[PDB]
């Protein structure tokens, strides 16, 4: 298990998301579904010139899985997935400029719900989750687990759980007061409101 | 010069865009700027693992160029650009499913401004343009010119104009009654309203 420090700017963003009083927390779901849709778009596009890229699974979809026993909400996609280099370096590099723009927009009167316009919507997970675990598998790379409870550090290890084929599972370990996002009614409401035209099937699992 | 038929579903979409009474035409600009931003995101991401991909130009930006003598508004980006296969086959293949979803959403009460949510925002160009010409250059491929005035066909040829390095120029040959989109005031207004947080510099050229 390897431990890494977030760049100062990302740690600062995560602290803002965790500390700022902001009641409209439900937007985390739209941001993660959007991220899944983007990853699904990428593998779909790649498959048009190299069909063998779908040997790891032809189905392009999103699953939403609540688990009350674990207090987790999991967003699963069969998108392109992420490499070790994405997890350690690439995503953070891209996120630096978006974070700067977002935090400047916030000082100028924008609000947290606009986070996705800056390409850093992933971190909105911290509105509802005390810990986020990400399991991901890219073609021609190993299955990895990324994890962070904020506090300035994240970990990456090779994952030895159930093999996933290709894609990403974002596991939200929900804060004690955020268990409404395990309720079928509440998830259905939020998907209808903010994610109604996503171009891939979204299946909400039942407990 | 090669001439191709649009798929029936795309021709149908273009006819809907051209024929439907819909006053909120200004949204074409947001859709094309969004497309440029996406292409810029792609080359930026690629460059992180292969720096030589920016040998064709390091600057990542968007230019908006009006020309009253030609009655054109040109949207230029230094994004990843498009291949011959993109222009002839790939983009149309992806667009088929999005078109179906969009046209179904329209029958259910959605409006034309939501076109971007279905990944077919490019065709919104036909709200204001009688002809659209696209000049594009991808790394390791030739510079191409795509062109269509709708009517069910488009053309692709190798471009012999000024070499562009890398990226895409979308040239909108404006309809006679749509010359307001050449006015500096009007473009500035529209960019401020719909494209205010794009993560790349947008330069509006003056005539
Ligand atoms: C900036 O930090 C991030 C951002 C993301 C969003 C993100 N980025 C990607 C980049 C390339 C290929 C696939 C994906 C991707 N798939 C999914 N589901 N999210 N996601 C995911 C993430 O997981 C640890 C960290
Ligand atoms: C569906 O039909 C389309 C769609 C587009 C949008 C589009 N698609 C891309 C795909 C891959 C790489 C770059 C781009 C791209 N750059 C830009 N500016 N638009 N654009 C552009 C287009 O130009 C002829 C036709």
């Amino acid at each position: 298990v390897e431990t890494f420090a977030f760049q100062a700017e990302i740690a600062q963003l995560m602290s803002l998301i965790i500390n700022t009083f902001y009641s409209n927390k439900e937007i985390f779901l739209r941001e993660l579904i959007s991220n899944s849709s983007d990853a699904l778009d990428k593998i779909r596009y790649e498959s048009l010139t190299d069909p063998s890229k779908l040997d790891s699974g032809k189905e392009l979809h999103i699953n939403l899985i609540p688990n009350k026993q674990d207090r987790t909400l999991t967003i699963v996609d069969t998108g392109i997935g992420m490499t070790k280099a994405d997890l350690i370096n690439n995503l953070g590099t891209i996120a630096k400029s978006g974070t700067k723009a977002f935090m400047e927009a916030l000082q100028a009167g924008a609000d947290i719900s606009m986070i996705g316009q800056f390409g850093v919507g992933f971190y909105s997970a911290y509105l509802v989750a005390e810990k986020v675990t990400v399991i991901t598998k890219h073609n021609d790379d190993e299955q990895y687990a990324w994890e962070s409870s904020a506090g300035g550090s994240f970990t990456v290890r090779t994952d030895t759980g159930e093999p996933m084929g290709r894609g990403t599972k974002v596991i939200l370990h929900l804060k004690e007061d955020q268990t409404e996002y395990l309720e079928e009614r509440r998830i259905k409401e939020i998907v209808k409101k903010h994610s109604q035209f996503i171009g891939y099937p979204i299946t909400l699992f039942v407990e």
